[PDB]
């Protein structure tokens, strides 16, 4: 439901999440990282999948940050994918994937993997 | 590097998809693939970074497509993360995740994983 | 540590995971799995980096179970890595990657990844 | 399939490891890179499902190297998860996923993921 996922986000780590989900399937926002090459706001697009099931399923969505903006560039980027699930306490479960730009030589170690939970305090 | 990234891709499997990217960051474009519980075109949205560095590296970049349009609704999103390199062969080399919406019971089994290089040829 | 990382252990799910860890950086047991198409006990083997660093840094390991004993075949195997925090609560935190096996047309979707928690109960 | 697994495989990057597969599940040989913080061999142990299915699938397998041997202790460990093809040209494909030792602040950053495909050639 585009509602419930609309509002103020925060994770384990101390970052922020802001978006608003659209009609027809679309999030945007801003996201603010506690940790890394990362200085202050930065932008992220996504999707998520408008008609979920009735049950009790989690609604799948995902995102991307460019780790750049006016004030730092960390040539990298950053994906999040997930599920939403609502209730009074909604949480955002997802697993992301960190890359690099990097020469040929070390691509092979240029991919982060890890997880992250949001919890919601505002719409 | 350069508009480079905007054009028609096609990866091993034969999925296709055509993005625009903007001056300041932005990826749009459409998707449509060849395997799973998908049918037609789907729409894209990411980023890149608009800046990459000048010790030849790729230009990191990411999107992602939720698996729904007026035809099917596969309750399912994919995001792709990778970096971008040009050159007489510009590819996107990237490693992806498929997340599934399921029931609690079954969250520990939601995502796959895999990796996916496109190609304009 | 051999000695800290031999034990019982469980995870959030209610698996429980049997350890020795020998000398030479060798890891060896067994894993009781509460999920899946797995039924009683399976054979694990991994290694583990015997000497980790002084300073308050995870050791890092990894294992593999190959889904199939004398009651079941689930023809799928699982590796886990991560990293052991000892202390008085001693944690094993992993990432892990199930791969099932399949025809080459739908090995893109083979593997499945996700995280697990341990806890340690008995040495 | 059969005792294929067992032999000298070699990956893009270079690496080579020689394995040995017995008869109940178990696999052990040892592993030699060719990138990262390592230097010489390394010991190998994993484990395959002794007893795949009959719609030709893969064998389904898995292994683990630490990065500590007599010369270097990179304080990492890697984990490779897959499945083996055999026929004119065997294969290992997989998906790996390499985890270094941090202090708690740096554990959002210890683990990278990849993949390598092994054949005997
Ligand atoms: N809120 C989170 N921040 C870290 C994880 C995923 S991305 C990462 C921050 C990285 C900042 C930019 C960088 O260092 O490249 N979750
Ligand atoms: N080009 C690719 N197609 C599959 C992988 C990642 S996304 C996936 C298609 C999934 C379609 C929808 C579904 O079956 O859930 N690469
Ligand atoms: N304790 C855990 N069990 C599930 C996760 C990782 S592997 C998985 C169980 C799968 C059982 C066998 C199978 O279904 O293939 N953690
Ligand atoms: N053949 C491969 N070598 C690298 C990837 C996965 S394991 C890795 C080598 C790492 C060596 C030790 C290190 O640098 O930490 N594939």
């Amino acid at each position: 439901a585009e509602a419930g996922i609309t509002g103020t986000w925060y994770n384990q780590l101390g970052s922020t999440f802001i978006v608003t989900a659209g009609a027809d399937g679309a999030l945007t926002g801003t996201y603010e990282s506690a940790v890394g090459n990362a200085e202050s706001r930065y932008v992220l697009t996504g999707r998520y999948d408008s008609a979920p099931a009735t049950d009790g399923s989690g609604t799948a969505l995902g995102w991307t940050v460019a780790w750049k903006n006016n004030y730092r560039n960390a040539h990298s980027a950053t994906t999040w994918s997930g599920q939403y699930v609502g209730g009074a306490e909604a949480r955002i479960n997802t697993q992301w994937l960190l890359t690099s730009g990097t020469t040929e030589a070390n691509a092979w170690k240029s991919t982060l993997v890890g997880h992250d939970t949001f919890t919601k305090v505002k719409p």
